[PDB]
């Protein structure tokens, strides 16, 4: 899935959208998104200053924006989020999305992710979605 | 402690600094911010176009810029976030932000925010933070 | 009436929408709107880098946009403007706008404009329109 | 005075520094400056998506600005403007921002401002300063 | 053919659409368009910090898209550039886009073009084009 | 060379840097240079609206940039550029950028730039520089 359907999938926009494609996908199971990471993201230039750095809130974001990739292709707002930024990543990574169903009712859905850099684990959460 | 001294502080900028002013300080126990929330932001273009909501990783983000305003007045980068969003905010709404120290210690420290809007509760999180 | 309201009311939009609700209105008569004042916005970073204050010309732009609000509830150009700049608006700041009809043509309009933070007032004006 | 110069003397930057140089000055006496009006400029986005037309409020503000670098080569703010919005401004027009001198005094400075495009007159303007 | 025309006229939008209109047009030969250089357009803010410099490479791209104006008055993609900048553009020039079609055919379109500041040659180039 | 170091090399910086990390390097020689592209870049919204693919004129402003940090470890401005675009880029790709010297002297240096998308390339040109 590339970007001009990734696009129409997503519902976020520009500057706020934080897929660029799908790698791999198995319905109702397993998604893996890829996100490339550039320094001329406009976010960057707010964090920070001195230092490029990717902000762990929108490896999360694009956490959840694979798993809505997964829910569709299979309004979600993120409900919930249990996560933890094991290491940084930065303008140059190639940022890898994982996304296993945990458990999905027809008002939520419960996943974890993982975001990795190569196949080091950067992020690993538990996310819950509702269906608003 | 009005925006320019949170300018500051805060080592975040524009686009990605979402403290306005802090409201309330207790050194070494809590502290309230609040952050205005605008329709002249430019998130709200992307999230989503038919319908301007704050995304929740961005309030997330709020808490820990407040928590770190309360850690300098007694390099900070979020090392995990459990938090669950409760309720939408919107453009119009006054984000208020209150952290309540759970245990610091020379290298780590751990915070339970609640971010509101009136006093209607809109987001829950703990939140721990490495001295990187 | 909440901002997705008012987007679709007023012609403007990012980064020149100024409004973000309406809080009173009387038809033919009087609006009162509020345009939250938060330091994310894109103009403060040029006005002024030092030192971010609210543009009085904007605040001029937010009474023209709550007024057009109002006639349309009952093309808007400026056409005419006396305004004093009386005190500084900062991010942080709530901003009311209240805007009274002097007199309403099919083809004209003049109104008298206060901008408030509290009731402190920061800014009053004369507006015209036109029906262009 | 090319834009390098105009950058230094103005204190506003983008995206709301609205002098590109200075065409004529008479010192204590008269400004002409110049303004090109840039389809690529980022409030035409939102002024108005199906139509770009320049802002009455910023052809005020070029004419404050124009009127600040005069000032400078014989921290001002906008303390009142009585303005008449005469005829629209376009992506492709060059504008010119014409300042006299009316009367200066060590606290305030009250000017009238002429902005043009080829020779006529799109915009007319008295404006006072104060020196906060 | 104003900016209004323009806009539809060529696919590119804001942040990269770089005429502002057509001054001359003689179907299936030549197009001279204008675009005027703004210090408030947003690519000057990285090209460069210290000084403002039209990067040449905007230059071609405004080159291209008076092409495509030409062609489409009689999807193209820039297939090839041949193109020498010899002086620098400004903040405050009048940029003047002048194309001569070489030779057109079903699949491609070869042009030269001359990019001026008043009447020095700032830029010259020769492109070709398919039709994707 | 990650892109901390590459902010300081070179002089372009947000929205016009168009590098992300330098990937081999053989001085006076040859660079080798990384260029994420994401679709949360500024530009994709305006190339183009219906379809992001990135603008030809980038990837020659990316090859210049990657020559520039390659005459800095051995002010630059392209003074030309031949150049064939053969294939297209978009959001996802990892753009290579190989430059290699054909002759430097103290006052201009010529150089064979080759732009990849894995070991397709998509890119090529011939740039040259002057000292200005």
């Amino acid at each position: 899935v590339n970007f001009e359907e990734v696009r129409e999938l997503v519902p976020q926009k520009y500057p706020f959208l934080f897929i660029d494609k799908v790698i791999e996908l198995q319905k109702e199971a397993r998604i893996v998104c890829l996100k490339n990471i550039s320094g001329n993201e406009p976010f960057f230039a707010g964090h920070f200053p001195d230092f490029a750095i990717m902000p762990g809130v929108l490896i999360v974001e694009a956490l959840a924006q694979a798993s809505i990739i997964l829910f569709k292709k299979s309004v979600f707002l993120l409900a919930s989020a249990n996560v933890r930024f094991s290491k940084p990543v930065f303008p140059g990574d190639q940022l890898i999305l994982e996304i296993d169903i945990e458990k999905v009712i027809s008002s939520a859905a419960i996943v974890k992710g993982v975001a990795k850099v190569g196949d080091k684990v950067v992020t690993k959460a538990t996310l819950s979605f509702g269906v608003a």
